[PDB]
Parts: structure tokens; C-alpha cells; sequence
């Protein structure tokens, strides 16, 4: 908490706590620590440290890009397994938590209860990074999610971004969508209507749209959502289903210096024949984390 | 001064100039952490963690432990292993044992690891078993005994709780015998009197009390464990062995409340320089690296 | 191979396989000394297993590590199960192989075709096995001398067989005499190529086809389709009217098909089997990541 940019030490909840100059700086250790990897750099920079993985949704993408991150700069990775855990034994969160605190270095903690993150976060000797909370809050991925935009479109600022699918749930597109205030963007939406409220208030555009065939014109980025059969409409349900749907058939309307990101996972919104388009920066933006937990994890540690 | 290759199975195997090594080693290994010095001890060297009861501290502290003096860990889970097409403990503790360089077992059965260890091309390191042995946390209770109080020698040790199933304080009560300690017992009227002939043979005192708040003004060590009200057949059972802070104020200045671990509602979660309970998960961590170490010849 | 995935046994030469062997002494002998390996230092391996074991990815998880990789524990149990395509492919993101092994019938083939980074097979449901077979030679040709001119017992269920086929088949890139042993119940479909390149013979149980045997290949049954338990069933006193200069293997994992006190046998290769696999992985591994 000192001079320059730097996050040493401190928790990583919300990503309120974020700054620009912080970001391109988050963003410029990425590139440089990727590009060590390209040409097979040795990295013995978490080289002793630890990271305690404590996940009690279920994920396949956060925590991989996360225990690959800890393992390319040297590190080495708690596997937490709380069902084959003490908690199969009556001990508190916390308990664990700050036990974990015990023999690791920074945590990467992942909850669904409404804020039992914060809590865990709040007491801990140890840092901790959000992964997922139940107030929907996921710093890393809105971190991702922009490198992707500004690498995949040369800049952020000017951009328009519509973002697809069910959106009253999306506990990503808070992340996002909140944090993208701090460029000059267009926000599109194809909501809850709680926390659109704080977007508007420092002038980032919103506007409704039918579906991606009428929003997709003015497009900069197509952010995509699963949506959930169930828990859907009703009895009709239907068109809903089809229509939040990218498949190559609609992309031909869609600009040519755009690009269509996805946090994941998906199952058919996104037509699997979208895969093979270069306009298609959803597996590369999943492969793009992977450099901010390196390009925070080792920030977070002293290390860079 | 050498286990290398020895089996961790039983706390009796341990001597006093072993253990005074044994701990001049994880303190040293510790010194070396907190400065940020390379541990290249166990790089190449491999651990395989086979665990089947359910745990989240002593193979944790295993992990992080080999992991810190350069080494590797073999998750194995039983949930995803050829037991689910159902192979031997042995078959499976053995294969293991082809691709690791020790092990780290543990069992609740009765002798399921005696057994796996006893036929084992590499050395087993015990965690817990039915029969009732834990020499890793009996072996860091120590420590935290040893270096949060200045000596271990004519401390009083007030063991609190359910103590009868009680896996952890027959490794420590037994071992303590290595010592001039006062032992003293509180427990719910339901400590072994089995294992218990052995300790105060040697003339380790040994002295039954009614709660906490009796036996607490002459305590060296609180050593505190969870109950089981799954045995009970009672709110006096359970909020006289508990350590509230506020019973805390007619407890020694120069003393130190330790607990294993897990917990619940005994310990009240509140501050206290003398809670040195989180602390002893800490310190176990040096214990694994103190003995993983050694029992690898790296040290 | 560099860069090349690993799917069926049908893609391995001769002096390949040597070459895969000659690595693999080569890195043992560097552990058994040891010798720093920072090979695959660097590189990590996303281990993707579909199917229950404990063996094959084992052996991979000491293999990587040993060359001084990392490994990621992918738990379909506690991951997005979205396509498993989805999350191979996503798995490539992060890693620089992979080594998967799924029951159905080519999801394997599949999640291989397109994959950005290189595929290991482990396990398929067509029953192919590469690196078990691959593995089971070198056992072959350690235990015995040389592997053209042995005689090759495999005893137990080999219908369901699904390593049988891996290394049977293989077994054609030499000159050995195949036996075998099963109850009524070898499945006679792959058996249209096995005889083509040149022998094959049934036999009643292990009492009779045992004394020109130079490799007794055990089998795990299945009392699920007495005597066809008992007799496919190497015990101890079985093992008294068996060649000496012979060596009885097994893929694992194993119940009582043989005799537990059979395992303290200077004859008994079946351990020292599993041992061997974790350098062919770091053999193949190695290899198929061109840093050897």
C-alpha cells in the first residue's frame, strides 16, 4: 500500500478496487510474462511460494488458468477438495479458510453464498483473490474479458459492446459491464435493473435491443451468456431459445473488425460451426486469463 | 540421528535426541522459508498422498510441506481410482509405491496401514489409524509445547474433552512420558483407561478434573478436542468443556491453549496471544518438511 | 512424433518403439542416479480421465513431474459437466498435452481430431491401449533378453479384453508364438489381422500351455457372464511346473486371479511392470514435446 502501482498484499473482492493505470499495468505484466512463455523463459518467480485453490461452485476454467498460472511461474497448488474434506466433519469456513491460510501464500477462494467470500477475505493472514461470489462480483474474469478486447480490437476506448443472453443472473457481466465505465464504450444489452443504475450515471450509453440480428451492426464486441432452458419464459420459451443464438448464419451481418467473446461455458448458444472464424476470440479469451492470474498472482506476491 | 528409509508408523520409535534433531531441523527449514532461500532438498524426489479418511490439515500441511523443499505430490483419490473397479489396498498402496519415493498414508480400519506399510518397496509415514497411533501431530504438538512455552520439562497439560475416542491424545499423552510434565485430564464421564496404564506408569502424573474451569489454574497447555455429541445418550457435557474467553481470565498468563483440529463450538472463536492454535497447524508444516526431509536422506 | 497425438497402437515402428525404449532406460538411469531433469520444465499436462484409475495416470503424474512438469487435476466431477470437446479443447488452452481416457466409443478420436496441442490416449472404448502395450514390451524385452522368439501365454477373460488387443496386435511387429487362454465365453474380430502376418493357439487352462511359455500375460474375469476362476488362476503351486527362465506380467489392477503369495517370485514381473510404464510416459511424453 505504498508508492507506483501495486497490489501487494491486498485482497482481491470486487473490482471496485481497480485503476486504469493499475489495469495497462496488469495488462503489460500479461503480455511480458506470456511472451517469456513463447520463447521457453525460465520463470522461478513464485518459485517457494504457495496457492491454496478453495473452489465450492463447480469450475473447470478459472481455477485450471489459475493452477496453471501458479505452475508456470513456479508455484505449487492446494488442491482443496471440500467434499473429501474436515468439513465432512463440522468445521467453519473460515476454519478452513485461515487453516489453508496456514500453508499457502494467496488463496483463490470461490463461493455462491452471498458474500461468505468477503467473510473468508475479511479475517485471512493471507491474500485473497475473488473467483466468485454470490453478489456476482469476478474481478479476474472482467480482467480477462478486457485484455481480450483490447488485444483483439487495438483499443478499448470507442467501442460498442452488446452483450447477449440472460443477463438477470449473470454474475460475470456485473464484473464487465460496471468496470468497462472506466473507457468510452457503448454498452449494449440483449438485465438487472439494480446496478444498471451506477452504469448510466457516468454517461456509458444502454440500450435495449430485440435481439443480436437488429444489435449487431454497431458491434464492437458480442459478449455471450448461457441462458438456462429451464427457468426460461414458460409454456411458448421457444424463439428465446433460438434467437440469443449466434450461428454462422447470423454472423454474416455482423461487422468484419469485431470480435465475439464468450466467458463460458456454453452449450448451444454459440453454434459449434462458429468455432473455425477468425472473427472468434472466446477460446483465445479463455487461453488470455490464464496471463492475468500470471500477471496477478505474481503482482499479489511481491514477485513482479 | 537418521530414520532415512525408516517407516513413521507408531510414536514409539521416536527418541529424544531424535526429536530435539527433528526440530532443530524445522526450525532451521523454517529460518530458510522466512528469508526466501531455494529448497532443491526433495526436487525430483516423489510423494504419493493416500488418505481415506477425510482430512483437510495433515495432508494439506504434507502437500505444502513436500511442494516447499522442491518436490511433487500424487493426488490420489480413491472416489477416482481402480478401487471403483475394486483392486487391493495393498495392490494400490504398492503400485503407488512404484511411482513415489514415500508415502503418506492414512486409514481408519483397524491395522489397515500397519499392514500396507509392513510390505512396501518405500517408507510409509503414518497419519492416523484405527489402532489408534499419530506420531506427525504428536510430533508437532511438541513443538508448539517446546516453543511457545521456552522448555516442555515441568509444564502441566490440561487435555480437554471427549478424549476417549480421542486418535490424537493417545500419540502426544503417551509421548509426553518423554518429559517431566503434569498430565491432567477433563472428559465427560463416557481418557482410555487402556492406553492410560502405560503413561502414568513412568510417574507422568495423571489427574482427573471436573471441568476446565477447575483444572485451569495450574495449565501449562490447554490441549483442547472435539466431543461428538454422537455419543452423548449433556449442555453441561457440552458448555463446561468449552473455552469461552471469558473463561480465558482465570487461566495462566504463561500458558497456551493448542488444539489439533477440526472444531466447532468448543473454543469460542475469540485475540488472545496465548491462542497458539493456529499457529500448531502452522508449525506441523515443518514437522512434514522436518521428517519428509529426513526421511528422504535429503537431510 | 513431435507434435504427433497418440490414439492407436497402429502408428508405432520398430525403430521408433526401440528408440521410445532407448529413451526410457536413458531416463531412468538419469533418476537412478540422479540427475536433474528441467526437460519439461515448463510445459504442463492437462490429465483428463473419464473412465476409473490409478495407474495410468499415476505413472503420467510422476512421469511429467519427474522431467519437472506440473499437472492439472481436471475433476469432471467438480468441473463444468458443456462439451467434452469444449473442455478438452479448453484444457488446450492451458496446458501443452493431454492424456485422455474416455469409455465411449471414439469420444476419444473426436476431442483428438481438433485439439490446438497433442493428444496420449489412455483408454477408448474401441479397447486401444498404446501406452500400455508400448510399456508391456520393454517388460517383454528387460525381463527376457529380446522379445522376437518368446511364446506369449495371456491368461484370464480377453472377450472384454481392452489391453489384450493393444499389445496382441503389436506383438505382430515380432517373431513370437501367441497362446491363449480364456473360457468359452480371444474375441474373434481383431483376430482377422493378428494370424495374417504369421501363430495362434487355444488352450484348456494355465497347467497345460504353460511349459513353452516365455511371457504368462494375466487377465482380470469377470463372474458376470467357478472352475473358469479357479483354473485361469496362477497360484503358487501352479507356478512350480512353469519355465525358469520365464516371467508372468500383468497390466493391473488384479483380485485373486493371482495368488497374492505369488508376489515374493524372482518370475513375479508384474510390479516391476507398473514401474516401467512411468518411463515410457516419460519416454513418450518427453518425446511427443520435442524436448527429447
Amino acid at each position: 500500500s505504498p508508492l507506483l502501482h501495486s497490489l501487494v498484499g491486498q485482497h482481491i473482492l470486487s473490482v471496485q478496487q481497480f485503476t486504469k493505470d493499475q489495469m495497462s499495468h496488469l495488462f503489460n505484466v500479461a503480455h511480458t510474462l506470456r511472451m517469456m512463455v513463447q520463447k521457453e523463459r525460465s520463470l522461478d518467480i513464485l518459485k517457494g511460494k504457495v496457492m491454496a485453490s478453495m473452489f465450492y461452485e463447480v469450475s473447470t476454467r478459472t481455477s485450471s488458468s489459475f493452477a496453471a498460472a501458479m505452475a508456470r511461474l513456479g508455484g505449487a497448488v492446494l488442491s482443496f477438495s471440500e467434499a473429501t474434506s474436515s468439513v465432512q466433519k463440522g468445521e467453519s469456513l473460515a476454519d478452513s479458510v485461515q487453516t489453508m491460510s496456514c500453508y499457502a501464500d494467496v488463496v483463490v477462494l470461490r463461493h455462491p453464498q452471498p458474500g461468505a467470500v468477503e467473510l473468508a477475505a475479511k479475517h485471512c493472514r493471507r491474500p485473497v483473490i475473488n473467483a466468485g461470489d454470490g453478489v456476482g462480483e469476478h474481478p479476474t474474469q472482467a480482467l480477462l474479458d478486457i485484455f481480450t478486447i483490447r488485444e483483439e480490437l487495438g483499443t478499448v476506448n470507442g467501442m460498442t459492446i452488446t452483450m447477449v443472453g440472460d443477463l438477470k443472473h449473470g454474475r460475470t457481466v456485473h464484473s464487465l459491464a460496471c468496470l468497462l465505465t472506466q473507457y468510452r464504450v457503448s454498452l449494449r444489452y440483449v438485465m438487472p435493473p439494480t446496478v444498471r443504475a451506477f452504469v448510466a450515471s457516468r454517461g456509458t450509453k444502454q440500450e435495449e435491443f430485440e435481439s443480436i440480428e437488429e444489435a449487431l451492426p454497431d458491434t464492437d464486441v458480442l459478449y455471450m451468456t448461457r441462458i438456462q432452458k429451464e427457468r426460461f419464459g414458460s409454456t411458448q420459451y421457444e424463439a428465446c431459445f433460438g434467437q440469443f443464438i449466434l450461428t454462422p448464419h447470423i454472423m454474416t451481418r455482423a461487422k468484419k473488425k469485431m470480435v465475439v467473446m464468450h466467458p463460458m461455458p456454453r452449450v448451444n448458444e454459440i453454434s459449434v460451426e462458429v468455432d473455425s472464424d477468425p472473427r472468434a476470440a472466446y477460446f483465445r479469451q479463455a487461453e488470455n486469463g490464464m496471463y492475468i492470474r500470471m500477471a496477478l498472482l505474481a503482482t499479489v506476491l511481491g514477485r513482479f
